């Protein structure tokens, strides 16, 4: 398994929007969805780590709410020299977005719990 | 004294966190902080003597680390008032009436900035 230093996750955007399903109608369903992408930072040669920053889009879709935004978090990874993110394993990338889904999973329980007066939501991915 | 009512559950129309961007809010429009809430009659039951009313809060929170917007409803069913107008109300049956929505920001508020800046979470006080 992959070595990591991490940064505090980033909450670029949250959104929690009631679904409203005349605009449904008009513009489709919504459908969850989540994508891992990378924005490179650095190399550094000399120390052998690759500074990355992860970044989850997200759309999760539920009977009564549809949340979406985007997490981001920059990481050091530790003992590796890479290029780009086609270089990353399905388990490496699932790595380095398992701190952002846990964000998204910590916001939408709170949210839900609130907003819908209920126990929170636990996403399970 | 005090107006008798009877709420449904508060309804979340829309509760957005957005990270600051100073880059597109300086020549977008710097936000203030700012609620506004209004009230619309839903209907009667006149015989019942009671007047149902819509409470919709609309909000915009902005701090240097994020703007909170948003909207939240209410339906409230007030007992013993047959109101034909929303401006009947008096400023301490606005106050009665709007607290629910505020309490929900407020609460909302505290959880999603406890987590995102990881850092105490923001506090609101109206």
């Amino acid at each position: 398994a992959m070595e990591v230093i991490r940064e505090q996750e980033f909450v670029n955007q949250y959104h929690y929007d009631a679904r409203n399903l005349e605009w449904e109608e008009e513009n489709g369903t919504p459908k969850t969805n989540f994508e891992v992408t990378f924005q490179l930072a650095n190399r550094d040669e000399a120390a052998k780590v690759t500074s990355i920053v992860a970044v989850l889009q997200f759309v999760i879709v539920r009977d009564e709410f549809v949340i979406s935004g985007v997490i981001s978090q920059m990481a050091h990874i530790q003992g590796r020299l890479i290029n780009e993110p086609s270089e990353f394993s399905q388990d490496e990338v699932e790595n380095l977005a398992a701190p952002l889904l846990e964000i998204v999973k910590r916001l939408t329980y709170e949210v839900t719990e609130i907003a819908l007066d209920r126990p929170g939501v636990t996403l399970e991915f």
